[PDB]
């Protein structure tokens, strides 16, 4: 499912990310924009063999099992296939986790590429929230 960005928007925050580890919802629209383009199937391979998978680009290395990365951890304890659901609960539940790591959103390198500092708010601009 290819979300439009208020349906997105909606979406996260009835799954509580709005201000999550005090990030507010405009920094998970702009991560889940240049993760995916808002596509739910998007997926992605890295140079070391793991998966980034969805919606936020959940990496196999650490929190999720796709059966095909060595040594890789399933931190999520969950299918990488179910990060590509049309239903958001899993990743987000996921990045509720990976959030919570120790390094916030950074562990986007996206988010920390092109949204971190930027007017984030801009991207529920117009959203009935
Ligand atoms: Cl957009
Ligand atoms: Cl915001
Ligand atoms: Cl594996
Ligand atoms: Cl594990
Ligand atoms: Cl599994
Ligand atoms: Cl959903
Ligand atoms: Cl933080
Ligand atoms: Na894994
Ligand atoms: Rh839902």
């Amino acid at each position: 499912k290819v979300f439009g960005r208020c349906e997105l928007a909606a979406a996260m925050k009835r799954h509580g990310l709005d201000n999550y580890r005090g990030y507010s919802l405009g920094n998970w629209v702009c991560a889940a924009k240049f993760e995916s383009n808002f596509n739910t199937q998007a997926t992605n391979r890295n140079t070391d063999g793991s998966t980034d998978y969805g919606i936020l680009q959940i990496n196999s290395r650490w929190w999720c099992n796709d059966g095909r990365t060595p040594g890789s951890r399933n931190l999520c304890n969950i299918p990488c296939s179910a990060l590509l659901s049309s239903d958001i609960t899993a990743s987000v539940n996921c990045a509720k986790k990976i959030v919570s790591d120790g390094n916030g959103m950074n562990a986007w390198v996206a988010w920390r590429n092109r949204c971190k500092g930027t007017d984030v708010q801009a991207w529920i601009r117009g959203c009935r929230l």
